[PDB]
Formats: C-alpha cells, sequence, structure tokens
C-alpha cells in the first residue's frame, strides 16, 4: 500500500551532524583520588582512600572535565560533604552551565550542518544534572535564537540510557514531519551526584569515580537535501526494554542533599545474560549473522561490561576502540557518552580511512543502559564517505 | 507524492479510549482556609488567613483532591513548614501515589477501549508531582503488566503545559509507527509545590488555592479498527510556542523544601495579547472565522484567564462550560487539568445529546501554557455520535 506525503517525510531518520563539548577544567584520574579526598576534607579515612585509588585505576579513565573545581566546591561546602542540604546550590550551578554547555555542542554542530538554525523545527534535550522550570530546553533555545515556535522535549533525570532515548524520539520527530530538523542535545555533568565519601557507602565512591561532564549535539533530519546536507548515520529501528528480573537494579532517589544512587543487583550479569538477545533481535532485518561485520557503541558506563559483552561475543578487540577511547579520555558522562562514542567513531573511520563512517562496516548497533533496568537499542546504518 | 507503508500508520493519531482518577480524600474550598491554616499550625497571621480566603473565593473552586491529609502532614511535618528541608519525604509520598493514580485512570480507559494492554506499544508519562529514578513511567508498566518492551517517554516537572505536549507527542509516535497504540498517562499531585504560609511570599499562598491531585489516562492510536475501536477526537496539529517577551513570567525552582514557585510577569496579559493569533493560527486549515463554532479546552491555570479571554472573543458563556466545570470541581491538576477538561467535554457532549463528541462542532482547540512562558496548542476534529 502507499499514501501521499502530505506533511510527513519520505524516508528514515539520519544523523547530519554531531559535535560534542566539555567543561574546560578537567582532572586526570592519576591525580583524582588526593584532590578528592582533600577538597571533601576526608583525608583522615585512608582505609576509604586507598579503596579508591583501587577503584579509580581498574575504571581506565583518563581524565574527566568538571565543572566543579576547587574554588566553586569551597564556596559550597554542602556539594563536598557526604550528605548536606544542597539542592539549590547544584541547581544554581545547572543554571549557569548545563545549557551554556549544550550551547557549545549546538554550534558546532550546526557549523558543520551548515543550514541556518532557522530551519531547526524540533529541539530534544536530556539532562540528570538539574531538574530546571522552565528547563534547559527553554535555556538553550533562547541562548541560541532558535524560533520561538520550535518543538521542544524536555528530559529530565532519565538516567545513563537517555542516549539512545534521545535517538528514539529524534527518530519518530523526524520521520513524520517534512522538512523537521531535529536538534539533539545531551548536557551532562555530576552536579547532583558530587558527594563526599563514607566508608558506610561504597556505592556512591565507585561512581564518583567515573560521572563526568559534557555535551553531545546532533542534527537529525529525513529526506537530506544531498547537496547541502551530508547525512552521516541513519537510524534504521531503536526500541526500549525492562530487562527480565531487574527490579530495583539501579536506583538514584533525588533527595535535599541531590541525587544518591543505589545498586544492589550485579549490574554486568543483567547485561551479559540478555545482551545476545537483544542484539541479534536488532540485527534481525538486517541479514547479519557474524557480529564482527558490524559497528559497535556501547554506553561503557561499568567498564567490566565492556570486558564481558567483548569476549562472550567474541568480538574483535577493536570494535569498541571508539568505545574504550570516550571512556578513558572522559569517563562516563550519563546520557551524552554514546554520542561521544558515535562522534569519536566517525572521527576515527574519516580519520584511519575506511570506506564508511562505520569504520567500514554497514550496519550497527548502539547499546545504553539505565534504571529500569532498562536498555535502549539503536540499530544504525552507515554512509559511504 | 506517494510512499509505501512499511512500518508507518496512514491516517492521523486518533484519541481512542480517556479515563480520569482521583485520591479519595477531597477538600471543600469553603473549608480549606481552616484547614491549611491550622494543620500548617499558622492560625496566628491572621491579616493572611483573611487575605487567603478572599483568594480562595475569586479561584471558583469547589473542591480539590489531595493525596495530603490531615494525619501524613502531620507524619511529615517539615512538608507543612514554609521552607523545611522535605524534598524525600515528599518523593516517598510520590512513589506510593503517583504510579497508583496513574493506574487507576490508566485502568480504566483500557476498560472503554476494550482491547488487551498486550497491544499497548508506547506509554507517555508526565508529572510534576516527583522526580523519580527510575521514573513513575518504569513503575507503571509494572504496575499494569505492560509488554517489558514497551517504548516509554518520561516526561518531570514540565509545568502546566505538559496535557499538550502529551499529545503532540503522542502523535508522532502513533502516527508514525503502524498498529503503534499509545498510553499517556498525566498524573499529577502538589507534593512538591503544598507548603506553609509567608506574609513574604503571596504568590506561594495563590498556588496553595487552586492546586490539586488527579491522574488522566489516554489512548491514543492511528488507522483505527472500526470494528473493535472507536474513536472520540482526531489529533490534526500540535505545536508549542515561547510568548515574546515573557522572560521569566512563570519559574518554578526545585529546592531541599519542594518546588517553590515564581511569577513577576502579569500572566493573564501576556496570554490576552498572543491568544487570537495562535488560535487563528491554529485554526488556518479548517476554514473557520467564528470562534464560537468550534469547541474549546483552556488549561484554567488562572481563571480570570478564562473570563478575559472569553470577553475578547466574544464566546458563548458555555462554550468554557466544560472547563469550568473540571475548574470548580477538581482545581489545577497541572498536566491532567486539559484531559479532564476533554473528558468532562465528551461526556457532556453524549449526556446532552449533541451529534459530534466536540458538542455538535468538528473543529476544536486544546491551550494550555506554563514555564517559558510555553504555549501548547493542539487542533482536535470531534467524531459523529
Amino acid at each position: 500500500e502507499w499514501v501521499r506525503k502530505a506533511d510527513r517525510a519520505a524516508g528514515p531518520a539520519a544523523v547530519l551532524a554531531m559535535a560534542t563539548a566539555n567543561p574546560s577544567n578537567f582532572y586526570l584520574q592519576s591525580d583524582f583520588p588526593d584532590f578528592y579526598f582533600r577538597v571533601t576534607r576526608s583525608d583522615h579515612m585512608s582505609d576509604l582512600k586507598e579503596k579508591f585509588k583501587r577503584i579509580c585505576k581498574k575504571t581506565t579513565v583518563r581524565k574527566r572535565h568538571m565543572i566543579l573545581t576547587e574554588e566553586i566546591l569551597n564556596k559550597n561546602p554542602a556539594i563536598a560533604d557526604y550528605w548536606s542540604p544542597s539542592l539549590a546550590a547544584r541547581h544554581d550551578l545547572a543554571l549557569a552551565n548545563i545549557p551554556q554547555l549544550g550551547k557549545e555542542a549546538a554550534d558546532k554542530a550546526i557549523k558543520e550542518w551548515g543550514q541556518p538554525k532557522s530551519k531547526i523545527t524540533h529541539l530534544v534535550f536530556c539532562t540528570s544534572a538539574g531538574v530546571l522550570m522552565p528547563g534547559a530546553d527553554y535555556q538553550l533555545t533562547m541562548l541560541l535564537g532558535l524560533n520561538p515556535s520550535i518543538s521542544r522535549l524536555m528530559l529530565h533525570n532519565l538516567g545513563c540510557y537517555a542516549g539512545g532515548t534521545a535517538l528514539r524520539v529524534a527518530k519518530d520527530l523526524a520521520e513524520n514531519n517534512g522538512g523537521a530538523r531535529v536538534l539533539v542535545v545531551c548536557s551532562e555533568a555530576n552536579l547532583l551526584f558530587f558527594r563526599g565519601p563514607s566508608e558506610t557507602h561504597i556505592d556512591a565512591l565507585i561512581t564518583q569515580s567515573l560521572f563526568a561532564d559534557g555535551a553531545a549535539a546532533l542534527i537529525v533530519g529525513s529526506d537530506p537535501d544531498l547537496q547541502t546536507e551530508s547525512p552521516l548515520y541513519e537510524l534504521i529501528s531503536a526500541s526500549q526494554r525492562i530487562l527480565p528480573e531487574s527490579e530495583d537494579a539501579i536506583v538514584g532517589r533525588l533527595t535535599e542533599a541531590g541525587l544518591v544512587p543505589y545498586l544492589p543487583k550485579d549490574i554486568p550479569k543483567l547485561v551479559s545474560t540478555n545482551i545476545r538477545s537483544i542484539l541479534e533481535d536488532a540485527l534481525a532485518p538486517t541479514g547479519v549473522q557474524d557480529w564482527n561485520s558490524i559497528f559497535w557503541i556501547i554506553h561503557p558506563g561499568m567498564p567490566a561490561i565492556l570486558d564481558q559483552t567483548e569476549k562472550l561475543l567474541q568480538l574483535d578487540k577493536e570494535k569498541l576502540k571508539a568505545t574504550r577511547h570516550v571512556l578513558s579520555e572522559f569517563g562516563n558522562m550519563f546520557s551524552a557518552t554514546v554520542l561521544f562514542i558515535l562522534d569519536q567513531l566517525r572521527k576515527g573511520a574519516v580519520a584511519e580511512g575506511k570506506s564508511t563512517t562505520g569504520e567500514g562496516c554497514e550496519w550497527g548497533v548502539l547499546f545504553s543502559f539505565g534504571p529500569g533496568f532498562t536498555v535502549e537499542t539503536v540499530l544504525l546504518r552507515s554512509v559511504a564517505t
């Protein structure tokens, strides 16, 4: 069967531009334990400091960018406390930083896109760094001077899987509206999760070794004008799933002291048990049987999950090179991380001179996860270079 | 031009079922000032009590349903304080009430729909009553036993306009996915806004006279099976807009004591200045020139806006009957209110025996507003009864 266009778009949603941004301030992971235990004014609990240095090394993280400097923490000592009333102070930092960080990435993505920002018709904006009313989707619309009649979707506090959510949402917006151009911005920071240490709570300590700050911006649209627009990826399918027997695996309670995490269940084992059937469900319409003929983007929120997935599917240990690079160079930037990885993978494909934006492969899978236990899966199709 | 279906849907998104729910506990507005100033243990500030009784009368509200009973407030005295650390306690109440309230409305809407809940493929869930990780979208999916692979969109703290946002989102989900059935649930409560009085802050006092609790649930899908499904409305267009010169008109800061509002600009004057051009922009593809030949749903967050819009467009004073009924009987239930009004309008059209679900008219406009200053506009088309 066939129907007229009317107002809808013909082809699948395509990623037409991507860019990233980070706060200028960064910390090297080798220096972080000394800095962390100093500024949280917690040098005495030396056994925990030794635990943190062991934890920090096995993250395989090299540096992380952070809004929170020593001076800012000194002007907001409640943030450095393990648990003190500090939500308003964190949200004042989110208001001064999160939309601005999203604008730095968006400006670069619009620069690569090359079209007037007046053609942007939708904005999807995700952050777990601060609940603002009006949201950072509004603040960005004002800072960027986007059209006042843009269709916005503000996604607060979905957690680490919201990178895939943002693509899943943009896919339906672009494909159902002719001429629609969707600005996608995940702007993330540890502003709600940062806190001092306590031997009573080690879940919080592990999160202090990984979470970092950064923004990723994308332009998504269907039916590209192939003269002025150059697609990088095609969004072919996008799905969400709650894993069986995963109740309360990842829980973040928003309190007077910010976001406090809770992680009872063994997350690597949940992913390992379910990863294969999810992936071959996503690959079902492609005709791919060898898992090494596709490109890969896995949310590196737990580095062990990269290792066990690599060995379980017997991946070529260069398949996750882009994923491990972003992890090492930036840490876990919440929902932005998998879009950082999509960008690094694109740049490395161009750099090393492969035939496709997907490192020489045609098909690729993007896989992120978070509270639920929730998995977002996106099937991507590369573009010849 | 024409394209094949593939996986997309043919026709416009239609509302196929709606239902509402409220907490059992309610307060009559005539009794509220005495109850409010007693339980906030603020009887001494008698001048403010007289202000509150004047404010409460001109709301035209008769009763409001509230999770917060006298006993619950007594077990959480920080909530009754004007400004005390109480976010965790409010969020514990949201976890015990908001998904459950959404399930009461959803069950009724699924009952009217008549199809197996296994055919629900998407869930859109809006609330400003509590930021939960995982969200109330997840909790509802578990309580309802919906498919683990449902595509969810959790919308936290958009404010009062999220009723139109939820329809705008559901429209693209239903129209771009063949066979998709979208459960839409706005479950709202004053859990983050309730607090005691302070003569220093009268914006907070006015909000205490209007905000109330309730949930609305809808089934939205394109291409109805006209044997087993009966459309109630068609979602023809859905747009969002930031009003000019409205910076910081409605602001809600999420603090250690919950949500505190701030309302400097004159909201009735912003709406009055812009209402007509927005409405005739929405009506542009219909061919309607007389504003009394369409049915009406206006978010009654400020009752004065109903009066000034009525007189500005010289409406028949029965056009807003459904809108004023929900206001009087339930108060301002945040994003759920305009869906309550859509339901009341449908029921009254059937009751009084009109020819269309839109009170005998063909076209109708749904109009809600919130932080931005943001306006959501939905063009609806009724169905013969």
